């Protein structure tokens, strides 16, 4: 079984993988099936196939929580070639999308990628988060943000927590372990107008490498102090 290789997408074994993985969580993937290969031939263009469709299912587990309904604003902070964005868009269309990424590189992709999949309401945009978070555009605009691979938490919600309006909600995509980026969270959260939220473990669906979804709740108004200039936050955490 699953012997086919194709030269322009995903092989046989490749959407097994990624039909399989979705059903695992509880999604049908077959009517994305053919967006998701295309993306994975831009990937390439730009067992690296397993690797790929394991990062388009991790993404994917943002849908774990039920945070994605109706036409929301979300920002994928420091998105890189755009995960975990771009699956999150592909299988929840009305999501209002803005993917940023401080590397011009990266950001010029996802353009791409959102040109040729032929997304509607998503756009990279090329910044860094402590500078547009300062921009009356964005501070505080948006439902929902999503990062993954970017910052330690303490960090992180400095960087997320003020594009978030009251209400809002942010994702942490984080890995195996929280326990020391947790510990000494929720003093700084308090500073930020955020609160901690649930955190949800799960076991990756092909892998079964351990996950921990991070909600940050926004709760009050971001003090003016955050976030402070580029790479203040990484230099001086407030955690
Ligand atoms: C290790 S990559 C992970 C990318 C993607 N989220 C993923 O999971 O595959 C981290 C990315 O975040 C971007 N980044 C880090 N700090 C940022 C900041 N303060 N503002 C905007 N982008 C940032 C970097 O340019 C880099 O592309």
């Amino acid at each position: 079984m699953f012997h086919g290789k194709h030269p322009g997408g995903l092989s046989e074994r490749g959407r097994a993988l990624l039909l399989e993985g979705g059903k695992a969580l509880g999604l049908d993937l077959k009517p994305h099936l053919e967006a998701f290969s295309r993306l994975y031939a831009l990937l390439q263009e730009a067992g690296e196939e397993e690797v790929v469709v394991k990062h388009f299912l991790d993404s994917l587990t943002l849908l774990r929580l039920p945070l994605w309904q109706g036409p929301l604003r979300v920002l994928d902070l420091g998105t890189g070639a755009g995960f975990p964005g771009l699956p999150l868009k592909i299988v929840r269309p009305e999501l209002e999308l803005v993917l940023v990424d401080a590397t011009r590189k990266k950001v010029a992709f996802v353009e791409r990628a959102i040109e040729v999949l032929g997304l509607k309401g998503a756009r990279a945009l090329w910044g860094r988060a402590e500078v547009l978070a300062r921009e009356a555009g964005h501070r505080e605009a948006y439902a929902r943000a999503v990062a993954r691979a970017v910052a330690p938490l303490c960090v992180l919600s400095e960087l997320l927590l003020p594009f978030l309006e009251v209400g809002g909600a942010a994702v942490a995509m984080k890995g195996p372990r929280v326990e020391e980026e947790l510990a000494p969270l929720p003093p700084a959260l308090e500073r930020l107008g955020g609160r901690l939220g649930e955190v949800l473990a799960l076991q990756l669906p092909l892998s079964g490498e351990a996950r921990h979804l991070v909600v940050l709740e926004k709760t009050a108004p971001t003090p003016p102090a955050y976030p402070r200039r580029p790479g203040v936050p990484e230099r001086h955490p407030l955690c």
